[PDB]
């Protein structure tokens, strides 16, 4: 309506700063358009300066913080070798948009040195973690965000930090970086389960260790949930950032109605919803899968099952104690 | 006495490059190719010259060193033909670059001076270098014009750096001319030579040459005007006559060896 306009101005701002770099300094037009592709990255940077009152300063920020990411993002596209792009416009449009980056970011930042600090700080970490993510394929999710933890959480973590130091004042220093660090992940596992399929591409790691049990759907929405939640907190912590509410649960939910299911089966996650009732001096538990009928009189729920072959078990709950997958159904019929 | 400390900072500078690549994750193979680098590790003690405090020029020189392997490494990652892991490459490249980037700021006078100088012709480079793979070149003009970039610019940055983390009265532009000039030489040096590893293909200027398509006297002329250029550039006060026979050693060595290996 209104913020979702500045996000989409911010991010064709960005864009257009990207390829117009690209573009001046040899890029073919083909990776000019390869740039303008990454779009989640280049919205990113909108986010990261979401607590940066002045919006001209932010709108450098923003930017010059889009100009690394995807400095960085060509990097990666130049040691996979699979994006059948040249590999010298890679390289050295890789260069180029860096050093404005870092020129850039400096004369906006409050220290001269914060900047490459910054990026020296965690260099090695990053640098070997991404080492170490390819040398060898995880293989449970304890391992999956082992390895996104570096080149997704970190990596980001340096621009959510670098956003801060440029970002005049009022910047929840280590928040930021907490918003930043969570959301990457986030978005990291949305991606890995989202199958583009161009050229040799590879079934994502986490959904290919979902898919053979390697690894438990559940599991996979306890961690988003997590993420979720170390993210709404940060954007929480003081001066706060209320407006990266909504962005959260947008991609955080995403993932989960939309992409989730893509690898598991008609039962999601969890065990399959029951429905537990004392009847005729008895005790019983229904799973709402042999449901058929259920209506509603007053505050009660009344319902019928398959209790065994032909057999229609009936029941009645209070809609106290009725499983949201049985009011549901109600729905479905009046 | 002088050439003694040629050979100290080479070996300080493979180490601090060296020591740096290891403790990053880069493998057994990819440390030794870095420090194979000899001319590279070697070079930043001739941009540091003018440098006067012997410990401030030993840190400018090896802050520098770590960006040259690094650049270095960043081609070796778009040529693909070191049969290196595609991976440590691009890692290190960067923890390098990093790395040198902290240190040359924390030695200069003014850290905004090194983001200035890396993206003032940052788009000369780039492009220049793009430009050069796109169409190889075909006479010496155009070889020169294609070397002015890769060769001369690339270098030029790294002695405008070391004048700005060298101190006090450090002739910026001379220090530079200097870098462009003999960064040249020892470009057309490298051309003229041959190795044999893997798929190295004869030196685009050295087959030229060959063709016939450039003319033994015009590289010969060249060579000394660069040979001059850079001679030029030391004598500008307060100069460093100590490159002067460094410059000799390199000019001299392109011409009584490497020409005459290529005169077809």
């Amino acid at each position: 309506v209104d913020d979702d306009d500045k996000m989409l101005a911010a991010e064709a701002a960005n864009r257009d700063h990207v390829t117009r770099c690209v573009a001046q300094t040899g890029g073919s037009p083909d990776l000019v358009a390869h740039t303008a592709a990454l779009r989640l990255y280049l919205r990113v940077p909108h986010f990261l300066t979401e607590w940066t009152t002045d919006p001209d300063r932010r709108a450098a920020v923003s930017r010059a913080l889009a100009l690394d990411i995807v400095s960085m993002k060509l990097l990666d596209d130049l040691m996979d070798d699979d994006t059948g792009l040249d590999r010298v416009e890679l390289a050295c449009v890789c260069l180029r948009l860096h050093l404005r980056a870092l020129h850039e970011l400096e004369s906006l930042a409050r220290d001269p040195k914060a900047v490459t600090d910054i990026l020296e700080q965690d260099a090695v970490h990053l640098c070997g973690g991404q080492i170490r993510t390819k040398r060898s394929r995880a293989t449970n999710l304890r391992e999956w965000r082992a390895h996104a933890s570096t080149y997704g959480s970190t990596f980001l973590g340096r621009y959510g930090a670098l956003a801060a130091a440029c970002g005049g004042e009022g910047q929840p220093a280590d928040s930021v970086r907490e918003f930043a660090e969570a959301f990457a992940m986030t978005i990291t596992m949305a991606d890995d389960l989202t199958d583009y399929d161009r050229n040799g591409e590879r079934d994502g790691n986490l959904a290919h260790l979902m898919r053979t049990g390697a690894v438990a759907g559940q599991d996979v929405v306890d961690l988003l949930e997590e993420l979720r939640g170390r993210a709404l907190a940060a954007v929480a912590a003081p001066p706060g950032a209320p407006g990266l509410v909504p962005v959260v649960h947008l991609y955080t939910d995403d993932v989960l109605v939309r992409l989730l299911p893509r690898h598991l089966g008609e039962a999601g996650a969890g065990a399959m919803a029951t429905v537990k009732f004392k009847y005729k001096g008895e005790e019983k538990e229904v799973d709402i899968s042999k449901i058929k009928k259920v209506w509603r009189v007053g505050k009660m729920i009344s319902f019928t099952y398959d209790e065994g072959g032909g057999k229609t078990g009936r029941g009645a709950v209070s809609e106290k104690d009725a499983p949201k997958e049985l009011l549901q159904m109600l729905e479905k019929q009046k």
